[PDB]
């Protein structure tokens, strides 16, 4: 895991535990994020050039894969 | 905003008057488009790729939001 503030990179991998931290910040995800929906977030995020912690990466992605699920 | 079709981007905005559009579609929306309604919505449509016109992309945001909003009696979850 990468320490301090980073912008959004074509690598980037919420950790193994992910469903266990999404449901910390009240996200259900009863399926795991797919290669799709993550490369999506990303490509979007370098878009915007913002520079987060990696926990806060995690919330967003958390937060945008459940917004994305319950539409559609 | 480009003419035509249009793959989704990640400036694209809809209208000042989206709301308004959006009832209009026949989609009641209690709350403006939040910041990470659009987020989320852009990143997904720029990933897959197909293109449509700037009234169809406001139209699939509009029943987009209503649909994952329906869960929380039509309101927006907080950041």
């Amino acid at each position: 895991i990468p320490c301090g503030k980073f912008a959004m990179y074509p690598a980037w991998q919420p950790d193994a535990d992910f469903q266990r931290q999404a449901a910390l910040w009240g996200v259900a995800l009863r399926e795991p994020v797919t290669a799709e929906e993550l490369a999506a977030f990303i490509a979007y995020w370098q878009a915007e050039g913002k520079v987060f912690h990696h926990i806060q990466w995690q919330q967003k992605l958390a937060r945008s894969v459940q917004i994305s699920r319950s539409s559609n």
